[PDB]
């Protein structure tokens, strides 16, 4: 645990002093660094290594937890004088690449996370038989009846994040992972359509007279959408005792997609699409660090 | 744990110093090594070895720890100048077969996982019967009523993945697993089939406009269709005591199947097959290490 | 634990070495091994034994853990010309049996595992009694309705493993277990019969084109019909401390039966029986093993 | 725990050895036991002792765990002509005795286990108090409508054994357990009776054609019925701290009853007996064991 | 724990011997014994006592747990020649006393177990509102509708267990519990009546034919009415330290009642009532033991 | 815990003998007492003290628990001639009033317990809205229909204790509790009432032939009115380090109602009402006790 060891004095009558120190000898040894840094889009990363020594093994082992965070940057876009018209550019994917480049000896990446893992449903299918009958007597006609039915149903429940994440790329010298929207809190979702009011996706009213009142409320959205994403990876490299130096590139992206909302006459219509000719549709940024495995930092460059 | 010993140190009154270390002897020790690769599909193995020494043991005993990614390979194929047509080349099947290759001395598989297990399911059966009666006034006209009826319920449930998995060989020399497709979210299957749509595997609407729209959200599906798998076994090996060196081979099989789209004149119909003139239908990958039993080494080739 | 004791050196201030080592002495001394094997069939057994010797008790224990996988064996019969059928060969029963063979002094099974459990279901019983009255006015004409009524219910809900496991035989010389198929996810057994379309156990749809489509899914199969069964079992033998060897043979059987599918002129209706005149209709393997109790080791002849 | 004590060597730096050996002293001793045994008709008994020599106990404990299994003993008989009638041996009720023969000094059974435990049940009462009331126009011609209802309601929930076992005697010279059958999983006992099918106990169907297909499949029978019992038990003996030896006689018994079923034109008709002419309707065994207090023994005779 | 202590033997180079012997010292010892004894009527009482010596206190507290066993003692009684009657005798009420005599010292009970629990009840209140209207159009003719509704429900959910065990007496020198019969599993009671069936409280069917299969069958009843009842209790004497020797005196009480079944031409109809001039409608027998708190024993007379 | 120190010999080779006696020092000494004490009524009342010494607390502190039993005290009484009328006095409320007696120097109650606990409820909400609509054919004359409503619901739930325990009055020198009657199982009250059946509180049956027959099961009452109460409360008092002795004023009062039935000519009705002039409607008693502080005693007056 935190005990390292013992420090002991042993004083006698005369005032002879002997001094005994103990220490614990360890088969792993850990130090542990930690540095962060800011990129021009206000995107924040924080690097904590620990530094493992096996003294009985001949590999060095390092373990990263990568945390972050990462603004929507969304934005809302009205015309001046129409007011048939509004926008709203909101961030549909947050991606992250972790790069490994060696400078001295080999290293390799033999841990990424969080990794893809299989999904489970609930399932109940049920079937009913009925049998019924019956007389009647209206005045003084008698009545009969018999009747019979037969039903099926099925249930299939889930659980479902605001966010998805899952990693497309996963190698020794680099990892990505690509959290992406799913549906709202309504069930709408990018590929929602209807005949009249289009892409319902963040409509809060149908019939709704001011348009920069009718935008779903924030605590109805993920905070993904309205503040932003607070990301959190773990990585573990390994490498022979001699190496020295290698450095870690990470590069965040954020895509972001525009919501459009239109007056037809009767209703408000809505689509959603990618807008190029918008450079606040795409956000890349570039975060570098490097690891001294021989004196156990990390620095941000 | 990691506490191998203790040392001490007692420093006399006149300088002098005796010195006293303590090690604690293990009935088991225990070595680890870890290796990682990455093959021509950009699909990677990390295989994490333990060691076990036990001095009650008349053998040595090895855990392996295999943990990799295979990338889906998904792909989209829309014809340049048809728009009535679409496909999508989706995962089926991630198979993973290891091999034993004993070099000086033998070397056995005595237990692999994950196993096949027996899963189970819940079941409920009523039965309800029911009787009724009345009487009743029209004006000055009277009447009566006598009814009964009885119902019969059975209802189902239990645990559905995404994916299945299960090991469908198991020698002391070999081991495969297959993990296979089961059904889409929304209940389908390779075998659904409708007289006018066809399969609705991964159809999204019947009247959409547009090929490239209609086929069903990221997040309606496995990560490993969108983006890949992350496989998980163990292995435990065993052998002679003055065994010297042995090795593993592993082999990453990804099958592909086609699901098309076509208009037929008023709606989209589906059908989904094995492409058998088609290279990306089926990609095998081989990736070989190397146990070094004596100075406790997982190495890649 | 895993800690067997100390060792410790004290070097004085000229060099002089005291060398103190400490061991715990216990009262039950355990000894390890393990040996695997595959037979003709390519069915494994992997024996995981445990000798104990407790030093103040006149007998020896020995714990065996027995791990193995066979696999299902499953086929699909399609005549060539004949397209109006199908057969589907599949495991309907895994059969275990282990021997307890003495070779110089006595030795029993004192233990088996596992037992044939006593099980339970959840029961509930409902009953509701009902009364009900009213007036009306159709214009200026009145009317008056009293009614009542009464139901009883029972509901009976348990738990339902694909397949059931007890043993039929348990001597102090041997043991046999039974692992049968019990129901599919549907709800068919081996029993169930139709007029219209008999046995529906193995069929996905009744009006189905093609045979070769009309098989149920891989995924609604236990993994014990479609790849293989994983079997455990545990067993103790008590012994004289005098006892020199002993063996153990295990057999494993698979009892196959087929599933047949015809097409009558409107629909399919299939038939299940056990397929006298198929060599593969059943399938029995041997596994021995020999106990050295004074080495302390397994081996696998 | 395991651990008795330590033993420490010292050495020298002249050779000289000096030996420290530690045993810790405890207010509870136990030495365990254990032997098998098996009868005429296959069924078989171990007995585990636990002798406990507690120094602040003025008497001697010996915990006994009495584990074994009786074969169902299920048999089924069809005449060899008769294709009309059909029987199935089962096995109603399984019976254990255990009987305490004190030798030289005396001894008692101070618990026995298990006891007969006072069960539970959920209950549930509702009432509904309702009242409605409507206005009506059918072209020009007004109406009204005024009703009123009340319904009562209980629920009643609890948990079903297959088999139910209670100790029907327990003295300090011996104990007797017996486990009986209670009800079908259809819900059907050894009263039930239809004047058109009798008793459908273990009835598959009504009108099957195949006699020798027309019995409820075995995974809808407990094992106790297909296959066996597993019975555990546990006693608790006291005596004088000076006392050698003393005996234990179990008696299993396994009583069984007869299902007929009767083709009586129509349909099949079944009742269930207990067959006074049949010597396989009734099995009792006797097994006997020796305990020796002083060497701390057991051992069957 | 078990540990008293440790014994040490230190052998230098030369036969040199010392012993060291370390014992823990407490602050309250604890000596145990134990007796049991058996009735004319075959009940059964098992007596643990637990002498506790705080010695830093001025008392002696010595812990009884009293557990038992009470056979029921049903029968069944048919007139010889009358099929149109049935009786069965059953255990209406277990009761137990518990009596303390001081001999020399004067000694108290402190605590009795079990107490009389504060028990509770699930309370749900529900009240709905309902508003509904319609148009319609039957050929060229109009109708309208307007419907309002409400309703109350309540529901109240607790458990009731087989036997309900309270105390009635409890002072320092005497303590009485009564387990008392509540109602069946089908929720009938001792008060039970209907005019036309009378008391169906152990009634199978109202029209079976032969009234010795009339009568529940024992799995629908406690094992306290078929087989028996095992009771447990525990209580807490304190003493001076001076005090030599006291007695328990046990009292059991079994009040059986009987249910008569009677053909009045129709159905079958019951009473339940306690039958005066019957021997066996109650049992009652005690058992002495003696308690020595110097020697600590337990001793049954 | 129970370990106050070790004792330690050391014997020579030369019988000489050293003797190492080693106690632990405490920062809180415990010294428990108990004495019991029964009244006139027979209700009885245990006190449990334990004395705490803290030297890093500059008060003694002493924690009570007291645990007694009060009869309910339950009778019914029926008129010798008349058998239209019969009464139940039964323990609508028990209270128990402590009184802290200083003596020589000043002591407090600083807690009391159970103390008065806010409860909480379980609230739902529901609003729904409906739309239907179709169309007919009678014959060959068409019909159409549309349809809406909206229905509110609410639930509440908690859950109800057979007797309610609050504290009415907590000061430093007086603690008094009160626990009263809530509701029945049947959900009435004392201020329940029918214009015809007036209070059914404790009515079995309004038309119950015999009234000695037509009061609750005591399994449908708590043990608290059948019975007995058993109150479990806790004290803490605290006085200055040289407190000597200081005495505890128990009170328990049992506060008795009457429940009258009478015979009107077609039923039952009755009445719950205060006898005022009926001396055993009102049970009070006193129990004395003297606490040692210094001795750590505990004393029944």
């Amino acid at each position: 645990d935190n005990i390292i060891g013992t420090t002991t004095q042993e004083i006698d009558e005369h005032g002879n002093v002997k001094t005994i120190i103990t220490v614990k000898n360890q088969q792993i040894e850990s130090y542990t660094s930690t540095d962060s840094g800011t990129a021009k889009n206000r995107s924040t990363l924080t690097v904590n290594a620990n530094f493992l020594n096996d003294k009985y093994s001949n590999e060095l082992t390092t373990i990263l937890s990568l945390n972050g965070f990462i603004p929507s940057g969304r934005k809302f876009i009205f015309p001046k004088n129409n007011t048939l018209k509004g926008e709203m550019l909101w961030p549909q994917r947050y991606s992250t690449a972790v790069y490994n480049i060696p400078l001295d000896k080999s290293v390799k990446i033999t841990n990424s996370t969080p990794d893809n893992t299989i999904r489970s449903k609930e399932v109940s299918n049920s079937i009913t038989y009925g049998i019924g009958g019956g007389i009647k007597m209206e005045g003084k006609q008698p009545g009969a009846n018999l009747d019979a039915n037969a039903a099926i149903t099925k249930t299939i429940s889930y659980q479902q994040p605001d966010y998805e994440t899952a990693k497309t790329t996963s190698t020794v010298t680099g990892v990505n992972w690509n959290t992406n929207f799913t549906e709202t809190r309504d069930g709408y979702t990018r590929n929602s359509w209807n005949p009249v009011y289009g892409n319902q996706m963040f409509m809060y009213g149908r019939y709704t007279s001011n348009i920069r009142n009718n935008f779903t409320p924030d605590y109805q959205l993920s905070s993904l959408i309205t503040s932003g994403f607070s990301p959190s990876y773990g990585l573990v490299l390994r490498a022979p005792k001699d190496v020295k130096k290698s450095r870690i590139k990470v590069v965040f992206a954020r895509r972001s997609e525009t919501y459009q909302q239109n007056w037809d006459g009767l209703n408000w219509w809505g689509r959603n699409f990618y807008d190029t000719k918008n450079p606040d549709s795409l956000s890349k940024v570039t975060l570098t660090f490097e690891l001294d495995w021989q004196n156990h930092r990390v620095t941000f460059i």
